């Protein structure tokens, strides 16, 4: 009656509250909550990024536009000349050449008190690579730089003889990309690169900031290469599927031949523009499990040099921010909270449950 | 005797230790502990700040001081000229004018592979605003910029004809303030602004760092607008209550007329200085629940322009630090810890407590 | 039989699982896990670092090398002249003098609206200090600057008469070190200092980032001074134990006399170099419990000055990152987890254990 009814009410209230708490915990585990731990991991060997050093886009280029005007065309219609038998799109995109052979990058690491800065010229030297911006040079930046001092830079240089044989370049475009993803160089160097003047010797400082996202069912992260591969394939195919044609331009990898018709070359170029502008939205990939963020700030330099193009990139800060989205609510945590709630709104343990099971088996 | 006494001692020891633990937890709840979670929230649309671009203070101004000397006064006593019938303090503070009509700011966002930076001149254009520094221009920066590339800037310009009709300005002062807080522009632009020369076309970069403080009884936070209203009202009334007079100067909002006596104008100016210097201490309000921190670092530019005043403000970094001081020890946390401690130094649950209550009711 | 055997199996399973959990918790406490809390502590009084402003290393020095060539030596063998009776290594290292007497540094903090920047020249003035780089000047930077505005700098200057009596210096070397740690200035100023030209008046901005490491058995942290003392002692004695000689050069503390033989002076200089490049490895100390990281970024200035050497160091950012590695698994945490696991896989409380003890005592 009274007593039994109230006892049943209380017991059912206890089970109801425990079940509601456990259900909320279970629903919390299904949607993995994520927190971020940010620490500064000082490393002695800095992983230098792979600098891309492009000229300004053909339209904004000085020397290439000068050649196009010499042939008698305006700053726009240089693709109305490629299928001319000798210009051979390869030789059109060789007219954007802003760097000459002598390009070489050194890797100064220390400072020394007798000799001076440790000039180490055996580091991976730069190679010329085609890009939407034209014909650039990619800085491999392969081996790591042993950070010792605030004077730890790679000094790119080019001693192109600047005699009055033809007008000479005004500025270049610098983009700091990651080791071996080919879409960063050949496509995204006209957008994400800094336009800086070669008239005077210009420097940089780079502080590295790394964001890491954990694998998670409702927000997955792919490794370094797989995102690059998916994005590059998307960009190359939709150029084809958005130009509704079949041919390529130097910045594309050798799938098909080189557009033996100017209208199709223009279609490819325009589709490239349209897809590169907004491949973040149209794509279906997500940021890597790592995310390098180079905080590139400028500086003045300590000495002049009569060199056509000069460039320093300082890495004086060896403490790198490391954000790491991580697993904050594990399955062990769920089981422990379930145990806590069943032992807090009750007296049930993992020994009483087995004891009742034993009683069931008589 | 022995056994009963020791049993009572043990029971009271357990009960007392549990009570001490619960009391410490309760006292931990009253003084809300606060932790901070720092994450990088990459946004595609950067919320550009409202740039204020003032000339140097009258004393340090070039052209205004030249006018004052022409009238036959020193670079301190220009307030001994305002109540002259025609100079009409408004027309005294129109002599600080460093910008001319033509002022217009554009918003380059993309980079493009043919055209170049996407010039979008339809954005909020700048308007002239009076300030303690004189007559300035405030950059509304209303619409957000769709971050795409590291070339995403708003370029302020002014093509004032620099003919030899009168000496021309040397430098300006830029202050980066939030959308619609009127105390920032009119008062705190002579203090918190960067003094940078207009001789050469200069550029800026800005990385946003946002600190969020949680509402908390012993350290409250007000929203964006309320703190600005508090500070502005305090600054304006104290100028009045610290000058012990009743009149205003152009930078103050239209409460009272324009100081038809030079001594009171000087009183107002001096009180304004003395209050803006130290309104942080005398005030009785606390920083917002949000706290935008623009990390303004300098750089060089990629192209010259024969324009009287030229300015770029780059926004190449979309990852923004977000510190969020938050509630770390909730009321549910206190209840669960109380349950844990009463079930760890005892065998009491919310089913045994109700059972004992039922036993009490017989 | 059946029932008793299964009951024993269940009881032993519960005991084993509880013991495994408790052992894992205990081993988790023995290897203290460490997490980092990063908050921005708005500080009104910025603790300015102790700037060291050295000339470039002797061989890279202009004026000192000019003197060496005048005496008839190359820019390497200036130590083949020290024990000449009058050059008296002290007077060899007085030839690197790049600053003249008139050196004085001010501390501008505010901006003001009438007067202008608050020049406060009574702050600690600079003194000349010997260093491997030569004869430098050290900026005491003793009192803190009351941060008020984005114009809070200490402007170093030197008005040495630049008449055509002798060729004049090209650049200096700036190194930002902590208040009273003597191994920084005298040894690590040729390595960790920025080489920046004096030709034009340059400015600096510095944002402070502080990393704190908690004292911990398997990775101890010493206070600010003890690490500096240990590193200085190691560097100075190894120079002696690595040069296998007994004498010193001006940058060393007055332990022994000044190397009255050039071969020993060269031995000391070479041993110095060799140890300073790699004292991080050979030493046996670890980073302090403090770690100040000055984020020195460059910029332009607001006004020229016909001064031989001019320098600003802006401190416009009062929000300082404070990473604090801390104790995440306390002893109370271990005890509470042990209680939770023994009350979750069992029904044991701290009252039932005492009850069983009482039963033992009959």
């Amino acid at each position: 009656r009274w007593q039994r009814a109230l006892w049943f009410a209380g017991v059912v209230f206890c089970f109801g509250i425990s079940a509601h708490q456990i259900a909320m915990h279970v629903l919390d585990y299904l949607s993995e909550p994520v927190a971020v731990r940010i620490d500064f991991v000082a490393q002695n060997e800095l992983r230098i990024p792979e600098i891309t050093v492009c000229p300004r886009i053909f339209q904004q280029n000085t020397i290439f536009t000068d050649m196009v005007e010499k042939q008698g065309i305006d700053k726009m219609k240089f693709l109305d000349l490629i299928d001319r038998p000798e210009y051979d799109i390869m030789a059109v995109w060789n007219l954007s050449r802003i760097f000459s052979d002598n390009v070489s990058c050194s890797a100064h690491e220390g400072s020394s008190i007798i000799s001076g800065s440790y000039v180490d010229p055996n580091m991976s030297q730069p190679h010329l690579v085609y890009t939407t911006s034209g014909q650039c040079i990619n800085i491999p930046a392969s081996r790591p730089l042993i950070y010792r001092g605030v004077n730890t830079f790679v000094r790119i240089t080019d001693s192109q003889p600047r005699n009055l044989d033809e007008v000479r370049p005004e500025a270049i475009q610098i983009y700091f990309h990651e080791h071996h993803h080919a879409h960063l160089s050949r496509y995204l160097t006209g957008l994400r690169g800094y336009i800086v003047p070669i008239a005077n010797p210009f420097a940089f400082s780079i502080r590295f900031t790394q964001i890491n996202y954990a694998n998670r069912t409702d927000s997955p992260c792919v490794d370094s290469e797989e995102y690059a591969a998916c994005v590059e394939d998307f960009i190359e195919q939709r150029i084809y599927e958005k130009a509704q044609v079949q041919c390529r331009l130097p910045y594309m990898r050798p799938k098909l031949p080189l557009c033996s018709t100017p209208t199709d070359a223009r279609k490819i170029f325009v589709a490239t523009d349209d897809v590169i502008q907004n491949f973040e939205k149209e794509s279906s990939c997500k940021r890597k499990c790592e995310e390098n963020l180079y905080i590139v700030e400028f500086m003045h330099l300590f000495e002049r040099s009569n060199i056509s193009i000069d460039m320093s990139v300082y890495f004086a800060y060896n403490y790198i921010q490391v954000a790491t989205e991580y697993l904050t609510y594990t399955l062990r945590g769920l089981l422990s909270d379930i145990g806590g709630v069943l032992g807090l709104f009750l007296g049930i343990c993992i020994l009483s449950v087995i004891e009742v099971f034993e009683v069931v088996i008589f």
